């Protein structure tokens, strides 16, 4: 068992270390890619291989066949986390390394392709059970479910309190993927960085830094090669526009983001998004973790590609 290191073909073995890596269209290799990432950022010791394989496959089963919030997104977001963890070797604890790749794999579990807002206006049962971060509290809830299935406790070797710390890291990490919470979280971090109050030994500071990392991994489609960025945007809008249709079915005008009638304004919508969300996100993250700069650089390159689309040059 212990002498069994997962290895990847040469092009993957090299490119998986880069922020901009695309996990590819071969579904059946994504589990191997994830285990490869856990082994290298954590050790072959972190998890019993049989248990982790059974956990990876139960997680996969519990993502749905929606255009964007799907199993490929889960593995994409984990690979970004893996790049961050490997470019900041010594800044993170053994538990953080363990908890965060799992958090990323699990962070959109059982997503239905609809925003918290649509669940609230539809009056979905999840919206009574969880008034804020509706889907994100569901995602953590599903994570705990899969962990408690026979033969799925990958954290079995942890002490009662180490186990509690790691489930607490996953919960806070998954909650942070609620983009409503990101704005405030980044503002606080900007201020603490600049007044020089930012302290990585302050647990509530680390928490904030991990939440910014989670937003960064979650938005990582904007840090890819242009053709990956552009084709992921089509999946993103395919969800948003179905939500827009469902909003109209309830007798509600959707926000412009979700109206397929406003297809032509996508380039301008992306600009706003890169300016309002992505750039500030990767800027503040680069300030706090200097070696994540390639994400900011790749983000600025894609903003510049959407500007070209608007100018009729693409
Ligand atoms: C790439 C990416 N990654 C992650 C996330 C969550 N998002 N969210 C978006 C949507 C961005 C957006 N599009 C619009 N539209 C376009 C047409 C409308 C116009 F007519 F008004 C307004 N507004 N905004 C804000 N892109 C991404
Ligand atoms: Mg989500
Ligand atoms: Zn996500």
């Amino acid at each position: 068992q212990g002498l069994m290191q997962f290895t990847l073909p040469v092009r993957l073995c090299k490119e998986i270390e880069l922020f901009h890596f695309d996990i590819g269209p071969f579904e059946n290799m994504w589990p191997g890619i994830f285990v490869y990432m856990v082994h290298r950022s954590c050790g072959t010791s972190c998890f019993e291989l049989e248990k982790l394989c059974r956990f990876i496959m139960s997680v996969k089963k519990n993502y749905r066949r929606v255009p964007y919030h799907n199993w490929k997104h889960a593995v994409t977001v984990a690979h970004c986390m893996y790049a961050i963890l490997q470019n900041n070797h010594t800044l993170f604890t053994d538990l953080e390394r363990k908890g965060l790749l799992i958090a990323c794999l699990c962070h959109d579990l059982d997503h239905r392709g609809f925003s918290n807002s649509y669940l609230q206006k539809f009056d979905h049962p999840l919206a009574a059970l969880y008034s804020t971060s509706t889907m994100e509290q569901h995602h953590f809830s599903q994570t705990v479910s899969i962990l408690q299935l026979e033969g799925h406790n990958i954290f079995s070797t942890l002490s009662s309190s180490e186990y509690e710390q790691v489930l607490e890291i996953i919960r806070k990490a998954i909650i942070a993927t609620d983009l409503a919470l990101y704005f405030g979280n980044r503002k606080q971090l900007e201020e603490m960085y600049q007044t020089g109050s930012l302290n990585l030994n302050n647990q509530s500071h680390r928490d904030r830094v991990i939440g910014l990392m989670m937003t960064a991994c979650d938005l990582c489609s904007v840090t890819k090669l242009w053709p990956v960025t552009k084709l992921t945007a089509n999946d993103i809008y395919a969800e948003f526009w179905a939500e827009g249709d469902e909003m109209k079915k309830l007798g509600i005008q959707p926000i412009p983001m979700m109206d397929r009638d406003k297809k032509d304004e996508v380039p301008q919508g992306q600009l706003g998004f890169y300016n309002a969300v992505a750039i500030p996100c990767y800027t503040t993250l680069t300030q706090i973790l200097p070696p994540t700069e390639p994400l900011l650089k790749a983000c600025r390159d894609n903003l510049s590609q959407w500007e070209k689309v608007i100018r009729g040059e693409e």
